[PDB]
């Protein structure tokens, strides 16, 4: 892996930013690998999370947020267009009202902001992947 | 322009980071346009500058740094492989001992760190360009 995992990246996010994550699952899909992305409001892992994203490859995605230290109401989708054993490109685009999640160019979900995305100061990419690159673009 | 100019981007830089700047000069080369990139240590424009970069299109590049508010010894190169009127790609790659400057895939200079690049908290892109995109990658 080009970058260590858990990869904790300090970020500054604004409307129009894109977080592009490129990596490869480290286990085949029959082994139920996961990929987790957390939009943290501080480098401390107990800080609030504006957007939590856990892909269960070949299964579903679970999304949530943590406010005043409390996990809020979980959201899910079954649209998991990741391919077994291949590199993926995961793009999280910050619109004025939501994070748009695109997997390999395919939009799968729009997670609405309950706090402004400019409150995000760290993005952590974790779990069962090898990372080739992470870019924050505007 | 997709992004306003002067564009002041909060950043976090580490060894292995790449700053990729894509834009177009807003004047023809006979009009002596410039492109300036400042690696600032804080959002305040009077803060120290780890790496200052001013392209005089069709002419030369001037580089310097500002320490304790004082401009240090200026460095220059004549290698300015920008094309008149075209979009450029300016990549600044942070190695352990230097910033590598690549213009349109062409390495033109290596500006050695006199403070650690992790001290850079803001990158400002300014002067005679229209910006299509700025990405910070690892």
């Amino acid at each position: 892996s080009s970058l260590p995992v858990p990869y904790k990246l300090p970020v500054s996010l604004s409307v129009g930013s894109c977080v592009i994550i490129k990596g490869t699952p480290i286990h085949s899909f029959i082994n139920d690998p996961q990929l987790q992305v957390d939009f943290y409001t501080d480098m401390d892992e107990d800080s609030d999370i504006a957007f939590h994203f856990n892909v269960h490859f070949g299964n579903h995605v679970v999304m949530n947020r943590r406010e005043f230290g409390i996990w809020m109401l979980e959201e899910t989708t079954d649209y998991v267009p990741f391919e077994d054993g291949k590199q993926f490109e995961l793009c999280i685009y910050v619109h004025y009202n939501e994070y748009e999640i695109k997997v390999n160019g395919i939009r799968i979900y729009g997670f609405v902001h309950r706090i402004p995305p400019s409150f995000v100061k760290m993005v952590q990419v974790s779990r069962d992947i090898s990372l080739t690159s992470v870019c924050v673009c505007n």
